[PDB]
């Protein structure tokens, strides 16, 4: 359902949408394709429910963070750039794009937040946050106030929190540990901690959001505030004279935002594929494209080697890179999305005392994943009683070993969770060159059916490979087929077993938001594991 012969374009409003009009017109002159520039709420939200339809726009444009997530559902064409273009930008910055040993999208320019201050109610900007209290206290005197900035976006409050040592994914060996999450640590408790006795106070109010922050400072009524390049446009409008300088530091150790870089990917559903090749590379990946953008409302510092040259001696855009160098470099993977909404609830709940620090971080580390009610589990997972729908846990690991996603999910729509796995993991197009590891956790056997989809799927795919534990079997009865159904999945080379207390015991550490209570077995557990245990070695046989 997407018009061909066109673009249809989605950037967020806070960029600079109408210079990338512009940019379209040019493009329009030249070639006769009309180029649309859309910018709806929530379109990193909304692209991902259209675009597994067939619709949505022909390009999107977000930070890189979301798009390892996207390339997952299978959402992104493959961009492929000659090794002329690749040259043409930062190498850096392709590395932001790189998912699965494809690249994904096409990189802007980076974005990094810096503290802006205004030079007539403070010349002399803090150099560390502990001085924002005393500041805003001696600036209270004179009916105005320190420091706003957004409260509502954990990406404003992220650099507090990671400057003491909170961060997102462990990082070592060039690979992101997914189960090594580092928002709940002593430093990230520490950096919130303060954010909060800022709130109790009175130095921030809790819902100051950033329309708020943006008009408090382009009015002179905040001597500070945090943000980043998209924002100067309508401080110069404001004829406010403000400085961009370093992040404050906290505990003597500076702050590390979450650098973004602008990125462009492709709707795989796009009949128009060629022609947004053509946009991005010969008419916005320019001098004269990214200028048009850059003018409506800065960019930063763009991935264009030969723009970037001319940018770069502006001192707004020194202090940019300053700040992120200091910071890191957004993960790309598919987890960022949970993270993001799990790390917003923690800062608001803290933020308004809904909950503690200690708290509201301990629940982020445990929303950030994909968690089981302990009802759902004990109530599904049960080798006794047999439940009439199927839950399935799994991980997906690389062999070089080292795991890349975990999750689980049960039958919906009257498709059982073997087919929806095997969309889940073909959508995801793994990179054919490495060998994957899958790990089933069921609560059934697979139906006979489902059994010769996944033993095709896995004689089509020869390096990935298959371990289903199961807590009960599923009709294997003699006047059933689905025995030889577990015969010829076997026969594929797929490990099968019945669960133990080991194997329930990891599950509810893995998959289940226990809230530490500690795994209490069920009488019989382990009478049936053994029972079913005999029953299967007796099929594959
Ligand atoms: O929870 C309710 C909210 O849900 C939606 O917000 C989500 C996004 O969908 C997530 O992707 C994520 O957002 C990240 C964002 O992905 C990341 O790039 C960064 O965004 C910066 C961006 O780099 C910069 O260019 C500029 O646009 O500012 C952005 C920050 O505002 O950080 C984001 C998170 O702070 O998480 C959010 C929820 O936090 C939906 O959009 C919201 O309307 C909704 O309320
Ligand atoms: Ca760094
Ligand atoms: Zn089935």
């Amino acid at each position: 359902k997407i018009e061909e012969g066109k673009l249809v374009i989605w950037i967020n409003g806070d960029k600079g949408y109408n210079g990338l009009a512009e940019v379209g017109k040019k493009f329009e002159k030249d070639t006769g394709i009309k180029v649309t520039v859309e910018h709806p709420d929530k379109l990193e939200e909304k692209f991902p429910q259209v675009a597994a339809t067939g619709d949505g726009p022909d390009i999107i444009f977000w930070a890189h963070d979301r798009f390892g997530g996207y390339a997952q559902s299978g959402l992104l064409a493959e961009i492929t750039p000659d090794k002329a273009f690749q040259d043409k930008l930062y190498p850096f910055t392709w590395d932001a794009v790189r998912y699965n040993g494809k690249l994904i999208a096409y990189p802007i320019a980076v974005e990094a937040l810096s503290l802006i201050y205004n030079k007539d109610l403070l010349p002399n900007p803090p150099k560390t946050w502990e001085e924002i209290p005393a500041l805003d206290k001696e600036l209270k005197a004179k009916g105005k106030s320190a420091l706003m900035f957004n409260l509502q976006e954990p990406y404003f409050t992220w650099p507090l929190i990671a400057a003491d040592g909170g961060y997102a994914f462990k990082y070592e060996n060039g690979k992101y540990d997914i189960k090594d999450v580092g928002v709940d640590n002593a430093g990230a408790k520490a950096g919130l901690t303060f954010l909060v006795d800022l709130i109790k106070n009175k130095h921030m109010n809790a819902d100051t959001d950033y329309s708020i922050a943006e008009a408090a400072f382009n009015k002179g009524e905040t001597a500070m505030t945090i943000n980043g390049p998209w924002a100067w446009s309508n401080i110069d409008t404001s004829k406010v004279n403000y400085g961009v300088t370093v992040l404050p530091t906290f505990k003597g150790q500076p702050s590390k935002p979450f650098v973004g870089v602008l990125s462009a990917g492709i709707n795989a559903a796009s009949p128009n594929k060629e022609l947004a090749k053509e946009f991005l590379e010969n008419y916005l990946l320019t001098d004269e494209g990214l200028e048009a953008v850059n003018k409506d409302k800065p960019l930063g510092a763009v991935a264009l080697k030969s723009y970037e040259e001319e940018l770069a001696k502006d001192p707004r855009i020194a202090a940019t890179m300053e700040n992120a160098q200091k910071g890191e470099i957004m993960p790309n993977i598919p987890q960022m999305s949970a993270f993001w909404y799990a790390v917003r609830t923690a800062v608001i709940n803290a933020a308004s005392g809904r909950q503690t620090v200690d708290a509201a971080l301990a629940a982020a580390q445990t929303n950030a994943a994909a968690l089981m009610d302990p009802h759902i589990f004990t109530s599904n997972f049960n080798n006794g009683i047999g439940r009439h729908k199927t839950y399935l846990c799994y991980e997906v690991e690389r062999l070089d070993s080292f795991s890349l996603d975990f999750g689980y999910l049960r039958n919906k729509n009257g498709c059982h969770v073997e087919l929806l796995f095997l969309r889940y993991i073909s959508d995801w197009d793994l990179d054919p060159g490495r060998c994957y590891r899958v790990t089933w956790f069921t609560s059934w056997s697979p139906c006979y059916d489902c059994a010769r989809h996944v033993a095709d799927f896995l004689r089509g795919n020869p390096n990935l490979s298959l371990r289903i534990f199961t807590a009960r079997l599923y009709f294997c009865e003699d006047r059933k087929a689905e025995p030889e159904g577990l015969r010829r999945l076997h026969r594929a080379g797929v490990q099968i077993a019945i669960m133990t207390f080991k194997d329930y015991f990891y599950c509810w550490n893995t998959f289940v938001e226990n809230h530490e209570r500690t795994f209490k077995a069920w009488e019989g557990l382990h009478e049936n594991s053994v029972r079913l245990s005999r029953q299967l070695r007796r099929i594959l046989l």
